[PDB]
C-alpha cells in the first residue's frame, strides 16, 4: 500500500524533527506487517525520508543490516504486544523529569485521557531493555526509558493511522511533561 | 470566501503547532457564520489542515459528526455572546498556572491591554459550555483549569477575527511565561 | 532613497514578529530624516508593512494623524539625541526581569559590548516616559521601561543601517535577559 | 558546488536564528575549502544570508577584510585540527551553565553519544591565545564552550555542506543537553 503508508512515515519524520522530539538522525518508528514490522533505517535524515529509507524486519530470526539498532526493541514489542505501530523519541522535558520519577502522571486533561500513566524504566540497545519496554507497553501507551527517551505505541488497524496515533501520543507526552515542569517551578519556588 | 478563510484556518493550525500551543491533534478553532459557526474536524493534524478538515454546525441542534467534541462549547459561546471567532488551545505555561490561580492578570502592557484579566474556570459538558460562554463576554480569554484556554475573536471579516483570537492566544501564553519567569527570578536569587 | 529604506522596515517588522519580540500590531520603530523621523503607523500588522504604513513626523509641533501614539517618545529621543533609528519592542524575558531591577547587566560578552548596561526607567508612553527614555538613551544604547517594553537606539549614518542596528540590539538584549534568567535559576536552585 | 553549499549556510543561519541560538548577527560558521575556508561575512543578518555574504580565507596570510571578526579562530581550528566545518553560536542555557562549570557533561543518551564531554574554556588574562585554546580544545572534542561567548561545534563529513549541517546539528544537541541539565536541576530543587 506504499503510497499512503509512506505519507505517514515522511510526515511523522518531518514532524518529530520540527518539534525537537528527535535530532537529524535519531529515534525510530515502525508499523506492524504480515511478515514482521516496517522500520526506518539507522543513521539517516528522518525528516527527508524517502521509500528506500524504510526496511521490513521479521519477528523471525535474522535482523538484516541497515535496520535501526533499536530494532531488537520494536520486535520484542511486536512479539509481546498487540501494538500496530511504535515511535521512539526524545522529548527533552519528559526526559529531564524521567530522572526523578518511576511513574509520570500527567496533570492535564488531554494527558490523563490518552497517557493515563507513563512508566519510567531504570536500566541500571539490549535484549533486556527490550523486555522491559515490551512489558510496559502491554497495558500502557507510552513509557520513558530513563535518559534514553520515550516509546509510544499505536493500536489502530490501519498501519499508517497507527503511526500517527503513536507520534501523536509522543507529542501529548512532551506537552504533559512541560505542563508538569512549569506547574512545579511555580508551586515550588516563589510566593 | 473559501480563499482567505481557509488560508487563515491553515495558518492558525501550522502556527499553533509550531508555537507549541497544541499537540498534533489537540485543540480546535471556529468562526461565526450565517448558519452558526465553521470548525475544525475532530481527529486530524492541525498543522496539515485542509478545506475538508472543517464543516458548519448550525446553532440549532444538528451537530454533524466529525465536528469537534467541543463544538458544544463553541456553539454556546456563539449563542449568548457577540463572538465571531474562537480559538481553543493549550498554552503550556498558562495551563500550568491555572491549577493555582483563580484569575490570570498579566503584569505586562500588551497583556494588560487585551487580556485585562483571564479568569480560570473549574467545571466538569453543558456545564462547561456555559461557564465559558459567560466569561467570554466581559473577558476575551478564559482558562479551563487543566484543560486549556479559549480566546475570543471580534473582527467583522471571519479570517481576521480568527487570527485576532489566535493573536490573543500567543499573548495569553507570553503573559503566563512572564508571570512565571517573574516569579522564578525574584523568588530564588 | 525609499527602496532600501523600505526593505529595512519590512524586514525589521518581519523578524521582530518571528523572534517573538512584538505581537502582530504592537511595537514601533523609526529612522531619522531631514524632516523629522519616519515611524511606523498606529495599529498596523508590522510583519506586513507597506510603504504606506510608514509616516513622516517633523520634530516640530503637529504630529500627523495616523502616527504611532508614541511618536512623542521617538521624537523626544531624536530631539535630545544623536540616535538615527529607534526600535521599540516587547522582549518577554527582558520585561519579566525589569520588574525587580533598576539596571540590567549582561553577563555575556556580546551583551557587555553594546548593551554594556541596561537601565530601567519606572513609570511613577507619556511625555514623562519619553523625556525619561530620551535622556536614558543618551548614555546607553537601550533601555527597559518596567512593565512596558524596551528601547534600542541605532547610530549608523545610513538610516537603513541604524534601524537594522537597533533591531539587532533588541535581539541582543533578549539573548542576555535569557542568559541572566537561566544563569540565576541555576546557580540559585542548585547546591 | 556553490549551489548546495549555499543551501547549507542559508539554512543554518535561518535555523540558528529561529532556534534561538544566535542574535540577528552574532555567531559565525564555515566549511574548510581547497585554499582555506569559506565563512560568513561580518555584520550581516545571519537569518537572511545571500551568496555575497561569504568570503574565502587562506590558512596563511592577509585575512580579507569584511570577513568574520573571529575568522582567526576558525583559521586556527582548520590548521590544527581535522575540522571540515565549524559553527560558532550562542546557546543560551548552555552559556548560563558555563559560567561556573569547567566541563559540561550531558545527562541524556543522545548528548553523551556525540558530545561525550564539552570543555568550558574560561580565560583570565595572562586573541590568538584564545584562538589557540579553542583549537586545542576542538582537537579531542567536537564541541567546546567559551565562557560568556557561546560554543563551537565541529563537522567531520567529507562533503562540506554535510559537515556544516552536521555541526549545526551538534549545536542543537548541545543546547538540548544543557536544557535537560537545567530542568533536571530545577525540577529537583522542588518537592
Amino acid at each position: 500500500m506504499r503510497a499512503r503508508l509512506y505519507a505517514a512515515f515522511r510526515q511523522v519524520g518531518e514532524d518529530l524533527f520540527a518539534q525537537g522530539l528527535i535530532s537529524a538522525t535519531a529515534g525510530n518508528f515502525s508499523v506492524r506487517t504480515k511478515g514482521g514490522f516496517l522500520i526506518t533505517k539507522s543513521g539517516v535524515q528522518k525528516a527527508r525520508l524517502t521509500p528506500e529509507d524504510l526496511l521490513e524486519v521479521p519477528l523471525e530470526g535474522p535482523i538484516p543490516e541497515g535496520a535501526s539498532v533499536e530494532s531488537v526493541v520494536h520486535r520484542e514489542v511486536y512479539r509481546r504486544t498487540g501494538a500496530r505501530a511504535l515511535v521512539h523519541a526524545h522529548p527533552r522535558v519528559a526526559v529531564a523529569l524521567s530522572f526523578h520519577l518511576s511513574r509520570l502522571r500527567p496533570l492535564d486533561l488531554e494527558g490523563q485521557h490518552y497517557l493515563k500513566e507513563v512508566p519510567v524504566l531504570a536500566p541500571k540497545a539490549t535484549e533486556e531493555a527490550a523486555l522491559s519496554v515490551a512489558e510496559a507497553l502491554r497495558e500502557h501507551r507510552a513509557c520513558l526509558l530513563r535518559g534514553h527517551g520515550a516509546f509510544a505505541v499505536g493500536l489502530k488497524e490501519a498501519p499508517e493511522e497507527a503511526l500517527l496515533e503513536a507520534y501523536g501520543l509522543m507529542t501529548t507526552l512532551e506537552e504533559s511533561a512541560q505542563i508538569l515542569l512549569y506547574h512545579r517551578l511555580w508551586q515550588g519556588a516563589g510566593p
